[PDB]
């Protein structure tokens, strides 16, 4: 059920208890690991291996200890890395049994009680954008998800009370797009999450009065796929007669949801952010997703890789680390 | 939609159409590679590149050319690889067009015509295996393929027609397993494939009276899962309450498929199978699977890794390389 080494490592995330922090930032590509790494504090980084896609890193930044990790793309690997983490945060491993928390049954009184909301996880990722108005390398921050992938469905997103605002998310993408054929789940960021992040985008900007050195963001609705290609409505060779949502992007992005704090659309498209964000707070983790627009899909209808994007990222994984430790 | 750089390589995979082989070794772990393109002929080696978790060579096996390429882990990447090797095949940069098939409409009547038959791939991986007659370390060979993940649902699976013996499949599955919450999907390895593996499992071992080097496998049918955890019917800490089918593996492997090539059973669950499959046969490229059994789910219960999966590994490489040059 949960494999662990005589080294007290998880199968796929080569990291022991006492080496993993509390705070967390995701990122698909494991080059990204060492970019980031090189934003902690000057010789701070103190347990750090690779493996598969896999790979990590802990140091601090203004002295609060974090944890880069890749996790290669998509929710299926979300899933085997939040489940390690889950192992490396609550199984004792020394004592062989999960951590008490509080409310559990037949736990002591005195505990000691595991505080679930000490874990902070943030995605800092690439993606698409369907909306006109998103420009290209905006930061597009994460507020409600729809898992278009199903990972989540193996652990009961299909019937899981969710709050009026996903239901209303669900209820027009099943009536509004071709996801008609697909039981689709949703979910939600963190609210400390997404307003952190926020935050510090504003600090960033206001910190700076160089134009060059900007950072444009939007917060929305992130739709994760299963795939890339068909999967996000690419039309592609001798595929793409046989897709099922061909028009995927120019559907998600006519959508307008009503919700309860105003109006949110769909921002962007990528792999991993709805398993994240579902997986996370089914584990009363706090978890959230940012990701850079490298692919406008309507408008712009071109790709943004290269200098522009290193220089966006670098302005973001700054971003993302102050806002994580301020979580 | 399908972007492709001035160097010719697509997105994820670093190659060039003429760096690529029409026979194809898919692993998931990056580190399988090197394992592999060390049983090409000596000094073959012409073309290699690595990217994410996304990397290939390309040489000869007793002449033939061959490609080795890791996608690493899930239906997801496998979706991003095959899109990728279909472009590098079917898409005339020198003519700005998709490659004539035969069929085609509006084609000239001399074509020229791609052939997709010439394209053979065969995945080697590791997996579980939910059925108590499954030796552990054997290679289990993918017949039929049981899709649990989604991929494929974007590219018409829950409505394209399928054959006799997958409907019987699917109705089992729905009928005796809590995949009936699910929209579970079903494919099958090209029949090629499946006996050239045989065969040259076949051949080895009747090349070797020594025990201690045979390579004992079975055929079946592979569930293929849109994760590792909970995905696959594992318990894991505060997960195990919320899972859908939490008795997966019991469920799994109980079931009998009546089908006509005789009795079929679940011979294991991995990550990839199911897409590998669907998607190849779609393009009319010649597909299939085997995995060593690196976990038994049930009897023995416990994991195969280390010494002993890397001596089955080693037997399975040149089985899979005689297999594929033989297709
Ligand atoms: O750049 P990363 O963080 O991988 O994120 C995005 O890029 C990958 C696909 O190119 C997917 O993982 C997607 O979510
Ligand atoms: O060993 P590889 O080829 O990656 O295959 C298996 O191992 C991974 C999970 O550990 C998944 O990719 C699964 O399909
Ligand atoms: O369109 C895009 C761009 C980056 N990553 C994605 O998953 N999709
Ligand atoms: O049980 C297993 C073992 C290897 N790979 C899998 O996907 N599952
Ligand atoms: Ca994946």
């Amino acid at each position: 059920d949960l494999p662990i080494g005589k080294d007290g490592t998880t199968l796929h995330l080569k990291c022991k208890s006492d080496e993993l922090a509390d705070r967390i930032i995701f990122v698909g590509d494991p080059g990204r690991v060492d970019v980031i790494s090189g934003y902690f504090d000057k010789d701070s980084i103190r347990a750090s291996r690779d493996h598969r896609e896999i790979r990590f890193a802990t140091g601090t930044y203004k002295g609060t200890p974090v944890t880069v990790i890749s996790t290669g793309m998509g929710v299926d690997n979300i899933e085997i890395v939040l489940n390690e983490i889950h192992a490396l945060k609550e199984y004792d491993m020394e004592r062989g049994q999960w951590r008490h928390r509080k409310g559990d049954a037949d736990a002591p009184s005195a505990g000691p009680f595991f505080d679930p909301s000490t874990m902070k996880i943030i995605r800092l990722g690439t993606c698409g954008s369907p909306a006109e108005s998103v420009p290209p390398l905006a930061l597009a921050v994460t507020r409600h998800a729809i898992g278009m992938d199903n990972t989540s469905l193996y652990y009961s997103a299909g019937t899981r009370e969710t709050s009026k605002d996903q239901q209303e998310i669900r209820r027009i993408v099943r009536e509004q797009t071709g996801l008609r054929a697909i039981d689709i789940y949703t979910s939600m960021a963190h609210p400390n999450i997404t307003k952190s992040i926020c935050a510090a985008c504003d600090a960033h900007n206001a910190a700076t009065g160089s134009e060059a050195d900007k950072q444009q963001y939007v917060i929305g609705t992130t739709a994760t796929a299963s795939g890339f290609y068909g999967c996000q409505g690419r039309r592609v060779g001798r595929f793409m007669k046989h897709l099922t949502v061909p028009n995927m992007v120019e559907e998600l992005g006519s959508l307008k949801f009503n919700l309860s704090n105003g109006v949110e659309v769909v921002t962007n498209i990528e792999m991993e952010t709805s398993a994240i964000c579902y997986l996370s707070d089914m584990l009363g983790y706090q978890a959230g997703a940012a990701c850079v627009v490298v692919s406008k899909r309507v408008g712009e209808k071109k790709m943004f890789l290269g200098d522009q994007l290193d220089a966006a990222m670098k302005r973001c994984i700054k971003i993302i680390l102050e806002a994580l430790v301020s979580a």
